């Protein structure tokens, strides 16, 4: 609880007065040598130059954290981002797409049984989910307020006043803004924002 | 106050168990029936027809497979029990079944709830129009969930030392006495020598 | 020669369709019933009781959801149609449902078969004690599958220009005339103006 | 003539096994590596970078979990093995993983194939843009499948009495000698005293 301010990987999703969004932040202790990279309609969490090797030491440190498929934004702390986005692309409602992926992928097999978390949002709805050694949960994001979840400590949706009017601001906020400023070991962050004219990506370093 | 269908699962000083209770307004003409290693919620004599009016009112609410007890408010009881029987951990068996079956397509989008318990662990789950949830039942305390209102696990001091008592308790005992429209209930208890079934009417 | 429950799906010069036929030995006291956008296989008057003896004899064999027709030999018809209704491509909808429901737990491990078809594509699938299979129906030709013997898609020249004809054909027409113990059949046809239902008795 | 990634599974007079072979044109700079109870297909020194160009070229092709051997052409090897480890029959473990993972999103929609074998049974499966298939491997004979051309189980007289021989055979032996672009292979054999791993280069 209280003295444990290290949430590990964090993601937020929802809508505010300026538009819809998904934010993601990498918090790490054992692998801080990483950054976010923007590529065609996706943001990848990858090793910074010199540490390419790391992906061979740990299979959970490199993955697309954000995938944009049509009007849908997908965010997750691992390779399941692709699993989910692909299902949405091929036609599958958000809840099931997240549910099926997490159920199959399951929690990560590391020394902490690190959970797999994810969220997806489109024009009319948004869902957030997590899978751990103790269970599986996927739930509708209340339209009334953005929420966030992490792999450690905050392993269930938590309401948050996420103020941001662009992907750059969104990424900066989950990295240093509001309640997120208190969560330790920030490394890198990324976000996708949609003010109505489409999904835009952005990244932010410390 | 009207929770609709209710189920509880967990362990107490006397043993392990699953309890189930039918609460209904539109279909109160039902009872529980014990058959080989399962308890079915069925129409009382004269209303056989009902199953043809509504496809969610008749189903096995309890299935015993080996050392595992399965309880649910619908046909997914069989979907889950079958997977356990064929080898699948409780969490996934409940998760896969609920994900596929989904909430019931009635005027209320009535959720599908379920729980399963064996010698070492127990899980409880629910699927609704707003999501899916399957979670480990804390060994420290029994829990219960319903299709309406109490749509998330809630701790309960479930005192019972037999299937008969367990069934009677979810039907009229403790906090359950306040939940309206009781119709019928059933339960499975295991004091260590195996699963036993029982039913209780109002 | 006794294939048990049979279903066909595909397109011909007159339109798209799904046909279903009940072949039975132990439960021949059944018929098809048309209700809102679905066809149910149910007991004929006097045998309502049967559904309580065997849980696999009564179920919707056909469900129409928007531009999609779904057909299957069991309750998974609803599981699949619901997923399509909520947005899920045909292949996955059939795949997920069969994977979860699994083969029927009777003395024969009777397989669960299904097919779904819409404006652009169609899929057919089956799940048995030996595996799971879901595949794209070739646009070049209609196919059919059964719970016994013909447990894999088989091409068929399915001539029919209406649901009535389609139902009659899978019941007595072509190659289907040779399959024993026909009881009842139903079908859904779409000539471009929408899905229409029909049933045919012996 | 070019089958791409290939895997075989089954039993012969000497024991049980799973073999895997990487055939490639665009990425031939790879080898197999043995680590604790698993074999990984990885880039040879100097090409570490490749994994960042294509996400489907590096993955564990073989995982041993207890008495079970798992083989696949991609990261789903871990998805399947993990489910078996946590308790899930082989058919479902392969089915669920393939259904979720789906075919690879490359310029060829490269299928995901897999197989798993333990003391009593074995299953093989594949998922492609046209469908999903998981089926019981006949005990009477070993089978193999590939991502291209041979996209359905094919019987094979797989002679081998050790992991080394098994790996060598799928790489250059029998019918496999005719399949083009061999790069590296690996295998797991169980003569009754446990699973042993081995790799073979050209
Ligand atoms: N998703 C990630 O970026 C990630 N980074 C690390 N991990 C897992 O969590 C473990 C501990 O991470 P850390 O010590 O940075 O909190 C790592 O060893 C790995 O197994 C992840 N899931
Ligand atoms: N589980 C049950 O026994 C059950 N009984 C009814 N129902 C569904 O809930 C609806 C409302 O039931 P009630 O009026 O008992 O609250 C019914 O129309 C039906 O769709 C059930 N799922
Ligand atoms: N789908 C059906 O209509 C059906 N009817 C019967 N059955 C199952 O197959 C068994 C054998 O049926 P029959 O004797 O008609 O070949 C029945 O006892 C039951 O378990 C079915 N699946
Ligand atoms: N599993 C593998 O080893 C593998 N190697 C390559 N591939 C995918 O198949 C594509 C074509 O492979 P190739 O060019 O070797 O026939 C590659 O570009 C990649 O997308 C694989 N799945």
């Amino acid at each position: 609880r209280g003295s444990h301010m290290y949430l590990g990987r964090i993601l937020a999703v929802g809508r505010n007065s300026n538009g819809s969004f998904v934010a993601y932040r990498v918090s790490s202790r054992s692998f801080p040598n990483r950054t976010t990279s923007i590529q065609e309609e996706r943001v990848a969490v990858v090793p910074v130059e010199g540490h390419e090797r790391d992906v061979f030491r740990n299979p959970y440190i490199a993955y697309n954290c954000i995938r944009i498929v049509g009007d849908t934004a997908v965010v997750s702390n691992g390779s399941h981002t692709d699993t989910i986005a692909d299902k949405v692309a091929l036609g599958m409602n958000l809840r099931d797409a997240i549910g099926l992926s997490l159920l199959a992928m399951d929690y990560e097999k590391d020394e902490l049984n690190t959970p797999r978390i994810a969220a997806a949002i489109n024009g009319s709805e948004a869902f957030i989910g997590i899978v751990t050694a103790d269970g599986l949960m996927v739930s509708r994001v209340p339209e009334e307020t953005p929420v966030y979840i992490s792999t450690y400590e905050q392993t269930e949706p938590a309401a948050t006043e996420f103020k941001a009017g662009s992907p750059e601001e969104a990424a900066e906020f989950i990295l240093k803004g509001g309640e997120f400023a208190a969560f330790t070991h920030p490394v890198t962050a990324a976000a996708a924002f949609n003010d109505g004219e489409g999904w835009n990506l952005a990244t932010r370093e410390m």
